[PDB]
């Protein structure tokens, strides 16, 4: 039951996408079955990016092999990240539905679909508007979504700038049909040394909300969301979602503080820290 | 020092090529830069295999990204496995030469190129015939080669059936220009497999042999974890101890695969190597096979 289908980027150099997600999940005892939506030399922040991008036919070809060999019922978890292709984003919906059906037929626990709606960061979109709408549709089928504040803002049309606006953005995701939302971080004008996160859990129609903070470290980091979502899948397998978010945040804080001592996360260097973070973030219920 | 360029297959399901090699190398503290020569649903052993295969242009496109960002001097190790493309196999010699020149321009020690000539197993080619000769041409530029006994047999044209025949096959590799050869396993005594390590400086050859328990059944990915383990141990062990430790890793891995229900009669899925099951045993195997000098 620790089997994840991970639909994300591959880079030869550096740690984003399946390069950020695979080692942490393997360390936690998961089999990671990766579909590499792109196979590039490196992440999009280097001066030169080269390599291959999947089209829809390449994705449905891989699916045909997974289907033919009866692997689809293996996937207790689906984790989607960088896709940046309208046709493949839409196709994930059918892929998740076919996995749900194969698992239901075999009497296994429902799959948990973690959707990381990877679109941009730091005010910059890296996809066409058609990808934004495709994620709005796919999120009608997600169990968990892990947007950064920029993605939560563009999907909901709420500027996420504080806890109130994070909650309005999260409430949009619930209405869309995602029961569990993590807005991974936002800056606060009124609290400049912290980043705040929100965990919002819709049932009753009732919503349990949790918040907390991490230190706002100087500098910019790549692959933070990708290690975060992978770590969240790992912890959420055995922990309630609030404690799973706390551990995942602690993993990210150990990795960032290591990088400052010691932009690229050295995901490989602190294997102990990926499993047992030096501290957990408090994840406290809101009234 | 601990940076590997690994040119091998990617599979979604199961544990061969880059998926099999990457986790062990990461646990040993290496950055693995993977070029995925194919992106397939699963290994060639299953009834159905689907997905994308690199052509030479896709390979040179990735190399341009690595060149333009000045990453080539980082590669202290080059490891090749599944390519199954005559043009890309041919292009690896130019890639390695370019890395050696980038490294010297930065005052770095020379790279070590580990060439796993991935072509076939159990007496059957699963590569195009064209690829066999391309491996003969690449092996003259390899520092270390890790053929299975079938690959050693088809490259040298010696039937590797026993220690003497493995030695004749290894001598062919050395004459071809490969200084260090590991024939990973061959055939009394039904309950063991024997291996050969052969090191040509000198003009002299130091040979070693050893055995591992033979386990009933066909495993896939065993060569791929072995070559990755060998790169990892050879970074801080003499080659004979590195072979001993890599054999030990494989014995633990095969025993964990059997114990989780992957016996000789179990499904292909059940026999997939349990690469993630015992990460400590990937670094520190429960046994180290003896690698004893031949006279
Ligand atoms: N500058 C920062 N200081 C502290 N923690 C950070 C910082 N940037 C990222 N993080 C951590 O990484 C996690 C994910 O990063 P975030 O920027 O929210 O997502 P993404 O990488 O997708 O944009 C956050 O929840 C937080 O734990
Ligand atoms: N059936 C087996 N029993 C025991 N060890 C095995 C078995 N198959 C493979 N191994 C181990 O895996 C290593 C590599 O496997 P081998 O079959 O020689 O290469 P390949 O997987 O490339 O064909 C061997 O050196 C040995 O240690
Ligand atoms: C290919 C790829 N995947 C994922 C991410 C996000 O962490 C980026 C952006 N660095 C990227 O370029
Ligand atoms: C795609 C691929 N890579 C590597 C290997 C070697 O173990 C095989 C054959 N199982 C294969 O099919
Ligand atoms: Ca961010
Ligand atoms: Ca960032
Ligand atoms: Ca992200
Ligand atoms: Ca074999
Ligand atoms: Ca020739
Ligand atoms: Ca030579
Ligand atoms: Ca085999
Ligand atoms: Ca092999
Ligand atoms: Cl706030």
């Amino acid at each position: 039951d620790k089997h994840v289908l991970s639909i994300q980027s591959h880079v030869t150099h550096g740690y984003v996408g399946n390069k950020a997600a695979t080692f942490p999940l393997q360390l936690h005892g998961f089999d990671v079955d990766a579909i590499n939506t792109v196979s590039l030399s490196n992440h999009s922040g280097y001066p030169v990016i080269k390599g291959h991008r999947m089209d829809l036919e390449e994705f449905t070809t891989i699916m045909e092999g997974l289907r033919a060999n009866d692997f689809l019922s293996d996937y207790a978890y689906v984790l989607t990240g960088y896709i940046n292709n309208r046709d493949i984003v839409r196709q994930v919906a059918a892929t998740v539905a076919e996995i749900r059906e194969a698992r239901q037929k075999q009497g296994k626990k429902d799959a948990v679909f973690f959707c990381d709606p990877v679109m941009g960061d730091d005010g910059r979109l890296y996809c066409k508007e058609e990808v934004v709408e495709a994620y709005r549709e796919l999120l009608t089928h997600a169990d968990v979504a892990t947007p950064n504040y920029f993605e939560a803002s563009i999907l909901s049309t709420v500027e996420v700038k504080d806890l109130a606006s994070a909650i309005e953005a999260a409430n949009w995701f619930h209405t869309q049909g995602t029961p569990t939302v993590v807005i991974k971080s936002f800056a606060m004008a009124d609290d400049p040394t912290h980043l705040r996160f929100l965990l919002s859990c819709r049932d009753t129609g009732s919503t349990k909300r949790y918040t907390g903070v991490v230190p706002y470290h100087e500098g910019r980091y790549t692959g933070t969301g990708d290690v975060f979502a992978a770590s969240l899948v790992a912890f959420a397998h055995s922990d309630p979602m609030d404690l799973a978010v706390g551990k995942a945040m602690g993993v990210l804080q150990d990795l960032i503080k290591a990088t400052i001592e010691r932009r690229e996360l050295r995901v490989t260097s602190y294997p102990d820290r990926l499993q047992h973070p030096s501290s957990v973030a408090l994840v406290t219920p809101l009234p």
